């Protein structure tokens, strides 16, 4: 009767310490990143392993449906999903002035409609399961006050924060929460390792959070406040 979690981008930084908090949590894991970053994912597997947990690579492109929803069922599969944590995203600076779409659309197409087919997949599993569940996005603090050179990634972040609220009331019926986070600085402001993000990641896939829903948290050390 373990939780199953999938992580997205989870091959370093911020993704690899969620999926090994939710190891150290007690979940079995399915850790996804883009396929060249196999060897890294592997990794992450055998460590998740060592804390006695069940773990899977599932290497897909987050942007593709076909790629999302078998992620979804060899994970269904393998592990027998309780948790979607949808934290596969991309940063590029360029300008309004200097915007080029082929940029413009592989922000979106990552940061967004990889957020939106994680959401949809998870949901319908998790429907389909009748146990509840927790679905959680990588917002940014450029989703909750644009930034400069930064105009495709702030849409896509805002974007992230409407169907997180969208989604949590189209979902609250089957009692599985859509929540987002919101970092700052993780490595003069703030800033702190990305153990912060997973301990909030961690906090919201919890049973007894049953209740925040639609919510998008700032953990930033105080340079936004909402």
């Amino acid at each position: 009767s373990t939780r199953v979690a999938i992580v997205t981008g989870a091959a370093q930084g911020l993704g690899a310490s969620i999926a090994l908090r939710l190891a150290d949590d007690g979940l079995d894991v399915a850790v996804n990143d883009i396929g060249s970053k196999s060897d890294q994912l592997q990794q992450i597997v055998a460590q998740i392993q060592a804390k006695g947990r069940r773990a899977l690579a599932v290497p897909a492109d987050v942007s593709r449906d076909v790629d999302v929803q078998a992620m979804v069922a060899k994970v269904v599969e393998e592990l027998g999903d309780l948790q979607m944590v949808a934290n596969a995203g991309i940063v590029l600076y360029q300008s309004l002035a200097d915007t080029q779409l082929e940029v413009w659309d592989r922000i979106m197409s990552v940061n967004l409609r990889g957020v939106m087919l994680c959401y949809k997949y998870a949901g319908v599993q998790m429907i389909k399961q009748g146990r509840g569940g927790r679905i959680i996005a990588a917002s940014s603090a450029a989703g909750k006050k644009g930034m400069i050179n930064l105009p495709a990634y702030s849409a896509s972040k805002f974007a992230v924060r409407g169907i997180t609220q969208s989604a949590a009331l189209e979902f609250a019926p089957h009692n599985i929460t859509v929540n987002a986070y919101c970092p700052g600085g993780i490595r003069n402001l703030p800033f702190a390792d990305p153990e912060v993000v997973a301990s909030l990641v961690s906090y919201l896939a919890k049973p007894e959070a049953y209740f925040i829903t639609g919510q998008s948290i700032l953990v930033d050390g105080g340079v936004l406040f909402d």
